[PDB]
């Protein structure tokens, strides 16, 4: 009822914004796409609702909204399970279209992604093209070495991604130092394939 | 009327979130109770409120709400009332139901907490284990080092606390220094029942 | 209509929540007393509206609903009318209630204050007392010093202030330089009245 | 429908503002004007809207809504357009009315503009007197040089434009360092024709 309103609600204030800026009908009907997709027809007010509640179910619903990631995925399924309430409870949801670039090559990383359901393109001006898929992340290397992205990742099929900001990425790297050498172990192994080396790791 | 309305329709909110995500009937009755113990079937835009009124009216109100919490902890009840009222004015009320874990040994703290009611267990590896209740406080230790924490702690009933996260505990006792000192040798006391011993204090 | 209503539906909830912590009566009609002080029936979201506008339509409102205010204290009536612009699109409007403690001695000061209509009283332990009244600003020692209230300051009727943050009066006197120098004169010359003496000014 | 109502509402709280503090019938009328300019009629929570979606939507949307603004402007026009992108999506939209001073000669700079409708005069102390117009920019010397704003910039007509804040136009330039020397190009330029010469350029 009231979610669901609010969805629609939502909805018409996207059309009405599309329609003064006059929008053509195809970028339209791709909002539209990714809206049903995003919201799946109800909204909330997420924000507010978890800072109503209190640590301990904030986590609980947390990894209960992500057993799946979780499990599928070997970094976070063999992990100290705090390391992983900590990264799961800065995670933001987001989708992405066919087609999209979610990174490009040559610029600067503010965040890595953790594919829920998807398949992207990780892209290289030397033509070196790899797939990754559910239970794969990506965008993590120029986090490690706060230098600029290796490459270009497209988005293949609708994505349904988890993303994580640098600055949180720090943050739970300090208490968990352990975690760090994970990721630069499978950083360093990706580099590899694709001709590039750091010193940096 | 408004407030109660604010209640019920806020709470309709949290079940089609629980709804939409499927959590199960479990968790959702852990949800409905921790909701009826923490807002008591009303809900108020508190910050909106406190911020059209003024300094004194807020500092009356905060010492008028916690009369009980100040008259039954040594700490405040024989404190400057400046220092309290500083204090007072920073604390967020906080449920916490029985089993949770409110702090865990080795993280890193960034509040303390004022028990106003209920019963928690102060736990350690070493099997070191002790009760605090209604008029005391725990973890302040890591406030004081800025370390880890020393224990575990747990809410063995519904507990309603006051926290105060470490920035304001710091912008207080600069004001104040002189009850750094008093919290410090509670600190030590409490280090020195269980086999630590930190340089520090 | 609609900011009456506002402020009717405002008071209500302030109501409801006196009514929740169980204020008691007496109180309850001093918030009655300073709302109807304050917002004098009818509320406005005016961080909002401003936002709505931009600097020049902001600076005009804020220099004709000031004109009192700046023509009768000669700091503004005689100062450059930028400077006077950027002091009012910084002030924040405040209402105190007789006996209130506006400013403590001995305190860490965060703003001064202008007085638009009203009297208090300048308090220090040495019984060294003045009146300050319609036209006068006050608590600017402090935050040319960086120092501790050099008196308390006492509402004696219902006052109508403006207050300035240190940090945005600290940011019109980067700008405007000369201005602090009429502050400190008009500061010396109150110290001095009153047995202390700052080697800062 | 709905951003209708939502602007009619909107100008309806304007109008009771207005009408408590008793702002001249001529102010008013200004009032109304720059609302009906800047508006035209519609309202939206904007940043609602475009935090609903995601990065590639709202590049998408903003280099359509700016196309006429990036062809019309050759430095824009020429550019990568990953820089005008980035710029593009920092952008702040906002009206000035005939008389307004936008920006003060010998003030301190926190922002530029470009312009994508109307005409602006240049003016100096010294008489030397330009005007720019669609397709233009202005405001920019003091960002490159921190310095104070080398003119004043008056709007002959009703003026659209769009701002850049100094910390945006700063993150952008440090992605891009090839397009601070653009703008010091002509920076140096303009200087150049009104007698000053920056060693810092
Ligand atoms: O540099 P980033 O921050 O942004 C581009 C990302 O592409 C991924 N990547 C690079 N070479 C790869 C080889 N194989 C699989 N994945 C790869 C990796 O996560 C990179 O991190
Ligand atoms: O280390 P913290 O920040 O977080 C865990 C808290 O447990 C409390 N504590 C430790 N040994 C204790 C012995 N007796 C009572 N209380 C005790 C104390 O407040 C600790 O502060
Ligand atoms: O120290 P503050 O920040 O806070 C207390 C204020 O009291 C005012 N004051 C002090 N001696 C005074 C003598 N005469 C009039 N006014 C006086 C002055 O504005 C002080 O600034
Ligand atoms: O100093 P600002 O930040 O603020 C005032 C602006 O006036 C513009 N300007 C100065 N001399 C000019 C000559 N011709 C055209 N435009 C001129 C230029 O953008 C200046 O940047």
């Amino acid at each position: 009822d009231s979610s669901r309103r609010q969805y629609q609600e939502k909805y018409k204030q996207v059309e009405q914004y599309m329609s003064f800026h006059k929008l053509p009908a195809d970028f339209r009907q791709k909002i539209h796409d990714y809206y049903e997709h995003r919201y799946q027809g109800k909204m909330f007010d997420e924000d507010s609702i978890l800072g109503e509640l209190n640590g301990p179910l904030r986590e609980e619903i947390v990894n209960f909204n992500c057993r799946k990631l979780v499990a599928s995925m070997p970094l976070f399924a063999n992990a100290d399970p705090n390391f992983v309430t900590a990264m799961l409870t800065k995670l933001k949801f987001e989708v992405f279209q066919p087609g999209d670039y979610i990174i490009r090559e040559g610029t600067i990383g503010k965040k890595m992604y953790f594919i829920q359901h998807g398949v992207v393109s990780v892209l290289t001006k030397g033509n070196k093209e790899m797939k990754l898929s559910d239970g794969s992340y990506f965008g993590e290397i120029c986090l490690l070495t706060r230098g600029r992205r290796t490459a270009s990742v497209r988005a293949d099929t609708y994505c349904r991604l988890y993303s994580l900001s640098v600055d949180n990425f720090n943050e739970v790297l300090e208490e968990y130092p352990m975690m760090r050498r994970a990721f630069e172990t499978v950083a360093i192994d990706r580099l590899d394939r694709i001709g590039k080396k750091n010193s940096i790791l």
